């Protein structure tokens, strides 16, 4: 069983999952007198129907707002793709305190928490569950969050997580357009990378904005307040789930400014 603790974390996945280790792996460090303009790369193009949110899960470490994905209903497009990808889930990452929490960093600079927005090539998949593995399979966006004002477009979130507080739980989290929390501009950095969890299958395209997005300090303290243990066992918040930054070894981070 995978974790963050000292004992199943980051520094220890290698032992169960080798490819923790590997040449694709994320997050990583972006430094922006190393990023190369591609003036190939399209803008980011999201298309979301608010109709397909399903449910709101706390999975111990974390929690997960899944989609329903069996149509194109709610897509990504342009950037660096050529295939549609479709929705299928967001989540957040968070640090035990404000100083860090995001997973990646720019310029060595740690941001309080991250959005991922995840998508699997649908184009020239069937399945999530075939995307996943494939080294084409998978897109995910990036939004770093400054600590600062609170965020409102975040409000629907946090009202649900009092229905999911321990582990295993689950509700319904309908009428939904995730593409409300993104920032207002879209320019990206894009490279090849990976999972920044188990099983950490190096298969994602990441697209990291530019623009950050805020969160304040009490609306970080309410993902912190979640609890990984299960209903009834002793309470353990979930003080941090952000991966460190890996080796880029020898990728390029490409920039569409
Ligand atoms: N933080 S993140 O990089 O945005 C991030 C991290 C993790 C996930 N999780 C995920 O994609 N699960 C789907 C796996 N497909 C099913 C499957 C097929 C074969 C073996 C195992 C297995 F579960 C998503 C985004
Ligand atoms: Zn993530």
């Amino acid at each position: 069983d995978w974790g963050y603790d000292d004992k199943n974390g980051p520094e220890q996945w290698s032992k169960l999952y080798p490819i923790a280790n590997g040449n694709n792996q994320s997050p990583v460090d972006i430094k922006t007198s190393e990023t190369k303009h591609d003036t190939s790369l399209k803008p980011i193009s999201v298309s979301y129907n608010p109709a397909t949110a399903k449910e709101i899960i706390n999975v111990g470490h974390s929690f997960h707002v899944n989609f329903e994905d069996n149509d194109n209903r709610s897509v990504l497009k342009g950037g660096p793709f050529s295939d549609s990808y479709r929705l299928f889930q967001f989540h957040f990452h968070w640090g035990s305190t404000n100083e860090h929490g995001s997973e990646h960093t720019v310029d060595g600079v740690k941001y309080s928490a991250e959005l991922h927005v995840a998508h699997w090539n649908s184009a020239k998949y069937s399945s999530l569950a075939e995307a996943a593995s494939k080294a084409d399979g998978l897109a995910v966006i990036g939004v770093l969050m400054k600590v600062g004002e609170a965020n409102p477009k975040l409000q629907k979130v946090l009202d649900a997580l009092q229905a999911i507080k321990t582990k295993g739980k689950r509700a319904p989290f309908t009428n939904f357009d995730p593409s409300t929390l993104l920032p207002s501009s879209l320019d990206f950095w894009t490279y090849p990378g990976s999972l920044t969890h188990p099983p950490l299958y190096e298969s994602v395209t990441w697209i990291i904005c530019k623009e950050s997005i805020s969160v304040s300090s009490e609306q970080l303290a309410q993902f912190r307040s979640l609890l990984s243990n299960v209903e009834g066992d002793n309470a353990v918040p979930m003080q941090h789930n952000n991966r460190p930054t890996q080796p880029l070894k020898g990728r390029t981070v490409r920039a569409s400014f």
